[PDB]
């Protein structure tokens, strides 16, 4: 079982764990409570294993959508921030950590895709998807293309498809209606048709994937790409003079990317729930706390209003949060699995001609709602 009188924290070792450990040291100095941070390989898979036998870390950091499965297994303790604390973070982030009407984790950071552009090729990036065709023809005259991004995964194609009305699962009253899927409505059809038309008109290639798109942008062959905060470092090394901004609109409406929320949950079997809450609320989710974590490894945008306003001074972070706020929270229900499979196939089939847009989405909708 977990030891009382101390805190063990788990988080992927590639994130700012050193920062969390520093906040832990500060905690130990003020309370005498030792905080040990660990980053086991595949800790996300190990948590349910050790948590089952009443073992594991007191606190676990991971993406919100995954906490859904954890909460269904009752592995997470319900957190109870007072209204004063909840007001410290952006409202939409609390929605990401709510399971069956209960709050099961503290939101930490927010990730979402943004439009990334080459400032030398396009000092002023386009605000609309509609302009992409004309922009590409202009750039092609100079041996450059307008846009290249991963068309193989729903995470990257969904922003446009959802813009005019598409959606995964209808969210209402803090609950997802698994029988109300918006994959084959008029909005989704319009979005995918535009995407497919771009391919038919040679402005994009159906085979472009993550690596192909990243190489093209980082080598200055294409003026724009679509990616997240995790791709910036690779661009920094390429020396490309890039900018990060709000995604283009479609039919005057904002692209809606899925939003991922790094969250901190408390082990249901932890005998240190009170101290765990004190650490997270009064030490980590503070400007100094998040700053320590962010300096170790960039968090992207954060859920804490006060610190996000500071980080937002970086236009890349401001763009990340803007797209996140206009986006769709990644559903934390098991049905998203079918949604991902279904939509990935639908997009590939429509982009290749194997199916029309209407047929591809109709089949995806059917499967998802089965
Ligand atoms: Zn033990
Ligand atoms: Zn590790
Ligand atoms: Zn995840
Ligand atoms: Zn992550």
């Amino acid at each position: 079982k977990i030891e009382e009188g101390k805190l063990v924290i788990w988080i992927n070792g590639d994130k700012g764990y050193n920062g969390l450990a520093e906040v832990g040291k500060k905690f130990e100095k003020d309370t005498g409570i030792k905080v040990t941070v660990e980053h086991p390989d595949k800790l996300e898979e190990k948590f349910p294993q050790v948590a089952a036998t009443g073992d594991g870390p007191d606190i676990i950091f991971w993406h919100h959508d995954h906490f859904g499965g954890y909460a269904q297994s009752g592995l997470l303790a319900e957190i109870t921030p007072d209204k004063a604390f909840q007001d410290k973070l952006y409202p939409f982030t609390w929605d990401a950590v709510r399971y069956n009407g209960k709050l099961i984790a503290y939101p930490i950071a927010v990730m979402a895709l943004s439009l990334i552009y080459n400032k030398d090729l396009l000092p002023n990036p386009p605000k609309t998807w509609e302009e992409i065709p004309a922009l590409d023809k202009e750039l092609k005259a100079k041996g450059k293309s307008a846009l290249m991004f991963n068309l193989q995964e729903p995470e990257f194609t969904w922003p446009l498809i959802a813009a005019d009305g598409g959606y995964a699962f209808k969210y209402e009253n803090g609950k997802y209606d698994i029988k109300d899927v918006g994959v084959d409505n008029a909005g989704a059809k319009a979005g995918l048709t535009f995407l497919v038309d771009l391919i038919k008109n040679k402005h994009m290639n159906a085979d472009t994937d993550y690596s192909i798109a990243e190489a093209a942008f980082n080598k200055g062959e294409t003026a724009m790409t679509i990616n997240g905060p995790w791709a910036w470092s690779n661009i920094d090394t390429s020396k490309v003079n890039y900018g990060v901004t709000v995604l283009p609109t479609f039919k005057g409406q904002p692209s809606k990317p899925f939003v991922g929320v790094l969250s901190a949950g408390i082990n249901a079997a932890s005998p240190n729930k009170e101290l765990a809450k004190e650490f997270l609320e009064n030490y980590l989710l503070t400007d100094e706390g998040l700053e320590a974590v962010n300096k170790d490894k960039p968090l992207g945008a954060v859920a804490l209003k006060s610190y996000e306003e500071e980080l937002a001074k970086d236009p890349r972070i401001a763009a990340t949060m803007e797209n996140a706020q206009k986006g769709e929270i990644m559903p934390n229900i098991p049905q998203m699995s079918a949604f991902e499979y279904a939509v990935r196939t639908a997009v590939i089939n429509a982009a290749s001609g194997r199916q029309t847009v209407d047929e591809a989405l109709k089949d995806a909708q059917t499967r998802i709602t089965k």
